[PDB]
């Protein structure tokens, strides 16, 4: 048959429909991207049970005899820098991911996550405060930005001078363009290095946040945090952490905006935004594939997926699985939303799921109520979504804030 390119606009342009009639094709499929063969999950049942399944690594850094470990997600980043970015619980499988994220749970609690809410709300007033009552404003730019920004470099306590400019260079790393590869390689060292002089002034200048609590962190058995793995949690921590969720805010901003039945739903009961938030999720995956890697040969759905592939299940295809979700087209704040896989599934689960959570809430909320005829600036066929499997996501949201 037709190999299908994970780089067609099919894939970026009304995508829920194309990932639909392959999951009816076959659950599991060959396809062809940057370059490589490999394998796409885009059925609920073979997702759930891919990501359960242990043969499928998820570390990139593994030597194998004869073969070339290259997982899409590293286009570009020059050896050194990959293990740089792939030194930590996402990218380790166990018994190494169990001690990892065992240390690391130990700071990075739910007390810390709560103690944070206060805060978090006061940043969301103050960004709030600073728009105004009219005209057109970017919503990205001016809130959904910034504000995680905030959040995440208070916890891991970044010093606000020489702060920003990172946010740049996660643009360009979330986009995985063949010839851009360059450009993708050299801001993932910038990166790298922000973070190594991050630590080491955090090495000499301790504090109570999270990051000076886990360079201090140590176990009985277990052991302690090392420097490259110290340095990659902090990075995989304040990337992964900020990026995803200003997607949360955005693609949640522009949804509620285009279902008006939903915001009034949302506006007059206040315990319907909790939920809320996780049909935003599921809706629209931030991390609209997650990759795997086949250590042995695995048989996914009937299917025997070769041993050595790059197996890339579509979170975001599962979320729309009818057999699972009735009619996933739909969004509704009011349904069922337990078994989406927009946190992870398995061992890998999203660890900062509850302040994912606080940050989506506490921002909708503060914005719908402030703002109550918040207005779409744009035709909303208009809205140009991020051309990355890697973290799908919007950049402009224009809005009118008072009609
Ligand atoms: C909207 C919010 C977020 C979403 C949708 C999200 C999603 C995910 C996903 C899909 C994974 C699993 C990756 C895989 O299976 O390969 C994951 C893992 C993880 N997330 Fe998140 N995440 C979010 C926010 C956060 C935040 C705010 C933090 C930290 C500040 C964070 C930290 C982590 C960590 C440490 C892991 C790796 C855990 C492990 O592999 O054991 N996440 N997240
Ligand atoms: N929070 C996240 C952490 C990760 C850690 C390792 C690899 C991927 C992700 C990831 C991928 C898509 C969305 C979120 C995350
Ligand atoms: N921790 C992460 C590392 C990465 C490294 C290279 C490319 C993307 C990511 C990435 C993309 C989304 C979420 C997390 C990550």
């Amino acid at each position: 048959a037709t190999v299908p390119d994970l780089e067609s606009d099919s894939f970026h342009v009304d995508w829920y429909s194309t990932y639909a009639e392959l999951r009816e094709t076959a659950p599991v499929t060959p396809v062809r991207f940057l370059g490589q063969d490999a394998w796409l999950v885009t059925g609920y049942d073979e997702a759930k049970a891919a990501l359960s399944d242990l043969r499928l690594s998820s570390d990139p850094k593994k030597k194998y005899p004869g073969v070339e470990v290259e997982f899409p997600a590293y286009l570009g980043f020059p050896e050194d820098v990959r293990n740089y970015f792939a030194t930590n619980m996402g990218t380790s499988d166990p018994p190494t991911h169990t001690r990892l994220r065992k240390l690391v749970s130990q700071e990075f609690t739910v007390r810390r996550v709560e103690a944070m809410r206060p805060r978090v709300e006061q940043i969301t007033a103050e960004l709030l405060d600073e728009v105004g009552d009219s005209g057109v404003v970017d919503i990205v730019d001016r809130f959904a930005h910034p504000l995680p920004i905030k959040v995440i470099c208070e916890l891991l306590g970044v010093d606000e001078a020489a702060r920003g400019a990172f946010g740049r260079w996660s643009s360009e790393i979330l986009v995985m363009d063949p010839e851009r590869a360059e450009q993708r390689g050299q801001a993932a060292r910038e990166v790298v290095n922000f973070i190594l002089d991050l630590v080491e002034r955090r090495r000499t200048e301790p504090g109570d946040d999270l990051l000076s609590a886990l360079i201090s962190v140590q176990d009985d058995d277990d052991g302690r945090l090392s420097a490259d793995e110290l340095t990659s949690i902090a990075l995989v921590l304040l990337l992964a952490g900020f990026e995803a969720s200003v997607s949360l805010i955005g693609i949640g901003t522009y949804l509620l905006l285009t279902h008006p039945d939903q915001l009034a739903l949302v506006r007059a009961d206040p315990s319907a935004l909790p939920n809320a938030v996780e049909e935003i999720l599921r809706y629209i995956a931030p991390p609209e594939t997650t990759t795997r890697f086949a250590a042995e040969e695995v048989e996914i759905g009937g299917v025997a997926i070769p041993q050595y592939s790059t197996v890339l299940v579509a979170n975001g295809a599962a979320n729309r699985d009818p057999s699972q979700f009735p009619d996933p087209h739909r969004f509704d704040v009011t349904r069922d939303t337990r078994g989406h896989l927009s946190f992870g599934q398995g061992i890998h689960f999203c660890m900062g799921r509850p302040l994912a959570k606080l940050e989506g809430e506490v921002a909708l909320r503060a914005l719908f109520g402030r703002f109550p005829a918040l207005s779409l600036g744009i035709d909303a066929d208009d809205v140009v979504w991020r051309r990355s499997l890697l973290l799908r996501g919007i950049d402009h949201l224009p809005v009118r804030l008072d009609g």
